[PDB]
């Protein structure tokens, strides 16, 4: 909420205050931190099949 | 009118903008400009009665 009667002010002020939400930022962080292990697991699986 | 949701802001802003209304200021001005002639008329009337 904001103290004003100007239409559209709340939208822009919220957008400026929070360019991105914390929760979605953390979701991106965890996905990025997790991808390399998945890649390594897939590589090991295929190498084991070839061996 | 003012652009705000704050209660009491319109009252104080109007008071600050207009310490006194123009019309009442002009009424005071004309009364002050007119009183001396009335005083002079009364003085002349009483002097004429005495004479
Ligand atoms: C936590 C670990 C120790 C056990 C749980 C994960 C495993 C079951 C993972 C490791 C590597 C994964 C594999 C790596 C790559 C592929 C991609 C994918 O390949 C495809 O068939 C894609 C479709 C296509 O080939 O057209 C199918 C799943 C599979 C076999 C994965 C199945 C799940 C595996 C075996
Ligand atoms: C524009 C001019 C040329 C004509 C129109 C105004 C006159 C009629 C004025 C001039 C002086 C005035 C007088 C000045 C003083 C007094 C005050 C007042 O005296 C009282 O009797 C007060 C009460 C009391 O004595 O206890 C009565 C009106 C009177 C006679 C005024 C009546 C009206 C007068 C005559
Ligand atoms: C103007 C606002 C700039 C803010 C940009 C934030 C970028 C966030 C990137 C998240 C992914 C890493
Ligand atoms: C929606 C609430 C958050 C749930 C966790 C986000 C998903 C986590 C995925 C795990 C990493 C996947 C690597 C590709
Ligand atoms: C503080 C505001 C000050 C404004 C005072 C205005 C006085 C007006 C006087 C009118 C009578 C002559
Ligand atoms: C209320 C609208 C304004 C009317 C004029 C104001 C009164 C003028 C009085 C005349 C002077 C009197 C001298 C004592």
């Amino acid at each position: 909420r904001c103290n004003t009667q100007q239409p559209g002010c709340e939208n822009v002020c919220y957008d400026k205050s929070f360019p991105i939400s914390h929760v979605r930022f953390w979701v991106l962080q965890i996905i990025f931190v997790s991808v390399p292990t998945l890649l390594y697991l897939a590589h090991v699986f295929y190498v084991m099949r070839k061996e």
